[PDB]
């Protein structure tokens, strides 16, 4: 369109509409036995993530080179607990943790991570992968690198049998399934607006803004608690049930609700509501993920809690993400982070969300089918 790399890839063009439903090609029959070559200098390592010496040389190449935001002012900072957390779900495989190190002084420069799911899509459910943290060093940007790792990854998985992958961006790629937006609740008005994340308006004051943005102390919906270990069936159950109502969707193993929900501090929050009659109806998720603020001498960083799942049968979903809003201001958020797919655009603007700048694209690898409005898209991704 021209995509020199994407064009050879079995997706869909940018621009045709598509109104078939299917794998671009045919499952491959015998598949690459090597490893694609690298520029001179680099060799491929499988990263062992459960040696604490290498899952802290991948935090430090995410937190030096990973996503920035479109001003340069703010990139993301994944803690080493969390990123366990992401990457070692039931299922994990160790040659999916796919690093490039410089061959004389070992210096981690690239990335690229799949890991297995299941995916509910339109009226197929499929065996893919979810593909995440494509990385390249900032020094060995520009040189055609990410081609070599996107391609690596696919022959890796293919190895396992699979041929088809879900994956999310902030650019344009042939070609989206989904279009989703951003959207951002001030908790913290005063940090946000002095490290410049957001602005004063000049219809309000400071202290006109902090009344605007100020929460109740505690949660109202009766019976909210943390989720526990003999929630995990239930929780399960909820959530099943609740996201067959959308064209994009995880299908999880009651195993990997207890990966994916299990409160893990300064990792995953779960918040469930147990009722009068000792019955859980609802719950509430979101994942911890600060931002580094670059070049700043006071203020280093910013702490963001990210809407996950929410599912409500009986306690109104505005109320939920109002509790939810609530409990991160308790637990020191200075935002809270939403995108406007499932039924979220119900409360956005309710809730005093703002829209952001930008775009999250999603896409699959290999399946042609129809695009759908966000409100259609019923997964979210770390
Ligand atoms: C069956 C199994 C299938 C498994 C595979 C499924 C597919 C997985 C797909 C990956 C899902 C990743 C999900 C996430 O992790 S999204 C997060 C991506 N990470 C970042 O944005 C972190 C900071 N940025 C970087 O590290 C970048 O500069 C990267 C590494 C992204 C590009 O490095 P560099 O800037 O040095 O560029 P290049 O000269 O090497 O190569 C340029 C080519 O790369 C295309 N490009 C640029 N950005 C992306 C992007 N985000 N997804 C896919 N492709 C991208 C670009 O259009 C061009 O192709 P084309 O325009 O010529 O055609
Ligand atoms: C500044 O506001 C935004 C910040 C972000 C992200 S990017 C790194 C970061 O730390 N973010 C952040 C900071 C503080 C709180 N929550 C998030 C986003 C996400 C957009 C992702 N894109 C858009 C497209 N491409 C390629 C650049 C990054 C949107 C914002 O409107």
């Amino acid at each position: 369109r021209s995509y020199q790399f994407w064009d050879t890839q079995p997706v869909p063009k940018l621009g045709e509409v598509v109104n078939t439903h299917g794998p671009v090609e045919p499952d491959k029959d015998n598949i690459r036995q090597e490893p694609y070559t690298l520029p001179q200098g680099f060799t491929w390592d499988a990263l062992d993530l459960g040696d604490r010496g290498v899952l802290k040389e991948l935090y430090t190449l995410l937190n030096e080179n990973y996503v920035e935001d479109d001003d340069n002012m703010f990139r993301f900072d994944y803690s080493p607990e969390f990123l366990l957390w992401a990457l070692r779900p039931p299922g994990w495989l160790p040659q999916w943790h796919c690093g490039v190190r410089v061959v004389s002084s070992r210096k981690l420069v690239g990335f690229i991570s799949a890991i297995p799911a299941n995916i509910h899509i339109y009226d197929t459910e499929k065996k893919m992968v979810e593909i995440n943290f494509l990385c390249v060093h900032k020094k060995l940007r520009s040189k055609r690198v990410a081609p070599v790792l996107i391609r690596e990854i696919t022959r890796r998985v293919h190895l396992e049998g699979i041929f088809q992958a879900v994956y999310t961006a902030g650019v344009v790629l042939p070609k989206p399934v989904g279009t989703c937006r951003y959207w951002h609740r001030s908790l913290n008005p005063r940090k946000l607006i002095e490290v410049k994340f957001s602005h004063l308006s000049r219809n309000m004051t400071m202290q006109r803004t902090m009344k605007l943005y100020r929460l109740p102390e505690t949660p109202k919906t009766a019976g909210l608690r943390p989720m526990e270990t003999k929630d995990i069936p239930v929780v399960h159950q909820l959530l099943t049930r609740y996201l067959k109502q959308f064209h994009l969707t995880p299908v999880m193993s009651q195993e990997e609700v207890e990966h994916w929900f299990y409160p893990q501090e300064n990792i995953i929050d779960t918040f469930v509501v147990e009722n009068a009659n000792g019955e859980v109806t609802d719950f509430l998720s979101f994942y911890t993920l600060p931002s580094t603020i670059m070049n700043h001498p006071t203020h280093k960083s910013l702490k963001a809690a990210y809407s996950f799942y929410n599912v409500h049968t009986q306690t109104p979903l505005l109320d939920l993400m109002s509790d939810a809003l609530v409990l991160a201001k308790m637990k020191g958020f200075d935002v809270f982070n939403a995108l406007d797919l499932m039924e979220n655009k119900t409360f956005l603007e309710k809730l005093k969300f703002g829209i952001g700048d930008g775009n999250l694209q999603y896409y699959l690898y290999n399946w042609k089918c129809p695009s759908m409005g966000a409100e259609k898209v019923g997964l979210v991704l770390q």
